[PDB]
Parts: structure tokens; sequence; C-alpha cells
């Protein structure tokens, strides 16, 4: 099994304890890291952060400590949005220009791939023809780098793509059996699947639904989510499982309403360290619950929740995360990726359940806990 995990370039800019740097990597915890975000200029790949190109160097130093990790750079994000996809895949030129700028830009920096987070082809002001054009890119850039890996004799970069868990934007998005082809891994995206734009308390990431679950809302779990792409075109084995290590947060309409369905007025307060609003870091929820939160269980969706006061949280704890892992090696998936690395306890001073809880979690239940790990001659 794979277990691919994101590390975040902005999140350097959190005061004390959050502060996390590409140096705090466990170079042995996953098998693949990948780089969030790159960005994009005149149809070419860019930095984002001013120190990117430091960050980089120590990013991908890791591998200098671990012969077997990898590495990958995502482009895109939530911020970047749509437009700039738009325009590069509208022409075979601009295309080129990208393709020929990703090469050199993840050579020069010593990436083992490319992570393509479009969101998304087809929704979000992306028009219709960018569902195919999607995998128009994905199949020129899987063959450019493929003659690329000949002409230079070194290992072919990998293509990968962070994929909808919506089932409308998956539709409108992707065509599964022909992308499946020439993606290395498909890395869905199994969680945002609830929260406070809804109106009512939910869950991160269920694994399963709640009975409660009527219509499209029976497709917010992730294991329809999973069995979706892979009913759908993709193989079992390309299929990447998405970890959160935060939940989402609600202010409660009625405090003594503390339940799944619970009526909520907007989103949870920001923690103190991601100050995120209706996001908590894992490491911010185990503060929420040593400072007197009431734990609860969701049943059958097998997820931890907390509340106090009018705020309420929905998340994954280490039993979640390993109930998920057991469920995706009886699925045969390819493995899990984790947004985010920084989120986790990776102090440990949070959570008191060693450092790097959740992913730990997932490095033991998946296998990995014995898997080499030394520095390349
Ligand atoms: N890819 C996305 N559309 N999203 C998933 C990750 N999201 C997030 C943002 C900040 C923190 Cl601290 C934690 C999670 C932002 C929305």
């Amino acid at each position: 099994y794979q277990l691919t995990c994101y590390f975040t370039n902005w999140a350097q800019y959190r005061p004390g304890l959050g502060r996390f740097m590409p140096d705090d990597i466990n170079p042995c915890l996953c098998t693949h890291l990948i780089y969030a975000f790159a960005g994009m200029q005149n149809n070419e790949i860019t930095t984002i952060e001013w120190n990117d190109v430091t960050l980089y160097q120590a990013f991908n130093g890791l591998k200098n400590k671990n012969s077997q990790l990898k590495t990958l750079l995502a482009i895109g994000g939530w911020n970047f949005g749509t437009a700039p996809f738009t325009a590069m895949v509208s022409t075979p030129e601009n295309r080129q220009t990208f393709i020929t700028s990703v090469i050199k830009f993840l050579r020069q920096y010593e990436f083992d791939g490319l992570d393509f987070d479009w969101e998304y082809p087809g929704s979000r002001g992306s028009p219709p023809q960018d569902k195919h054009l999607f995998t128009v890119l994905v199949q020129e850039m899987r063959e450019a780098f493929e003659q690329e890996a000949k002409q230079i004799n070194k290992p072919r970069l990998m293509v990968t793509a962070a994929v909808a868990a919506g089932i409308s934007n998956i539709q409108s998005g992707y065509e599964i059996p022909q992308l499946s082809q020439y993606l290395d891994y498909i890395h869905v995206m199994t969680y945002d699947l609830h929260g406070s734009w809804e109106g009512y308390t939910g869950e991160n990431s269920p694994l399963y639904k709640y009975p409660t679950d009527t219509g499209s809302n029976a497709y917010l779990n992730v294991d329809y989510v999973m069995n979706y792409w892979k009913d759908n075109g993709a193989p079992a084995e390309k299929l990447i499982v998405g970890f959160p290590t935060y939940g989402h947060n609600f202010i409660l309409s009625n405090p003594s309403n503390t339940g799944i369905g619970a009526p909520t007025s907007g989103a949870g307060p920001a923690g103190p360290y991601a100050k995120e609003s209706g996001i908590w870091a894992y490491y911010e929820i185990c503060t929420f619950l040593k400072n007197g939160a009431t734990q609860g269980w969701d049943a059958p969706q097998e997820v931890p929740y907390a509340y106090q006061g009018n705020v309420w949280v929905g998340y994954d704890n280490v039993k979640s995360f390993d109930i998920k892992a057991q469920w995706l090696k009886h699925n045969k998936f390819g493995g899990a990726m984790v947004w985010a690395i920084d989120l986790d306890d990776f102090t440990g001073t949070f959570c008191n359940q060693g450092k790097f809880p959740l992913i730990s979690t997932l490095k033991k239940a998946l296998g990995l806990q014995s898997a080499s790990c030394t520095a390349p001659a």
C-alpha cells in the first residue's frame, strides 16, 4: 500500500507549535510526499511562496534519508480556481508550453512527479469541454514523461491527480476509464463531505452513510465515493483513499441538540494555530477535548465528534483511521493519502498519542512499520 502525505507551504506561517517546515517531516513516515502548492504564469508552472525554492530543497532533501521516498509537486488548489487551467488546456500550443515547463521545473528542483489539483474540470467556472481536455492534458503529459525518461536515462516522472468526491463534480469533471489509463495514482478527496455550508451538523469524512442520509446525501461517504470511482472505470490498485487530519466545526443553533443533523447557524470558531474558520487541525481538536469537550461517537459512520457549549466538531481520530484502514485493505485499494501532514499532532504535545498519531496509525495498519528506511548510497 501507498501512504501519500500532503505538505502545505503556508503551514510555515502558523504561530508557535503550529509552525511546520519540510524538516519537521519524518522521512520514514510516508511513502510519497506531495508539496502543495505550485502556481501558474503564462501557461508555465511557477512558485507561490517567496521561499518555495529553499523549501523544495529541504523537502526533496528528505529523500537523502529514505531511499524509497518519492516526492511530488501539486499544482492548483481551491484558491487557485479553474481559470488558469482552462486557458492552458484550451489550445495544444499552451498544453505543450505547460508540459515543457513542468518537465524542466520538476527535474531542476528534484521532484519525482506532478500532482494535478484542478478543482474542478467542468465546474466552478470551468466550461464543459474541460472534462475531455483534462484527459487530453494528462495523456499528453504522461506520454511526454515517458519519452523524456528515455532521452535522459532516468526514472519516469509520475503524473497523479487529486479528484472530486462529489458525484455531480465527478460526472461533469472526469472521463474515468480513459483518465485512469494515464494517471499513476488517483487521489480521491474523500473529505469535506459535510460542513457548515449545509446548515446542520455532519461528518467531514464519514466511512458509511448515516440512516437519515436520503437521496443524493447517501453518496456523501467514503465507501460510496471510492466504489463509485471503481465501478465507473478506475482500477482499485490506482485508487488512493483520502484521509483528513482535520475536522469541520459548527456553531450549534441549540446547544442542547448535539447529535448528527443538529441545526447550525454557521461555521465554528477558527483554531488558534491554523486560524481556519470552520476547520480545526487534529491537534486543535485535542485541545478542545482536553479543555472539557464531550466525546461523541457516530457509530453508523465509524467516526468521532465532539461538542461543548455551542461548538460542535466532526472529525477523525486514531480509532476511525484504523477502522478505515482495515476497510481499505478489505476493498484492496492502492493505499491512502493524507491531508495534511502539518495538521496531524506532529509534536505529540497536543494529543499525547505519540508523534504523528494519525499517520502512524495508517503506517502501522497498512503494513509499512518494517519498510526499509535507509539513506541512499
Ligand atoms: N481541497 C479542498 N477543496 N479543501 C480541502 C482542504 N481544506 C483545508 C484548508 C485548511 C485546513 Cl487547516 C484544513 C483543510 C480546504 C478545502
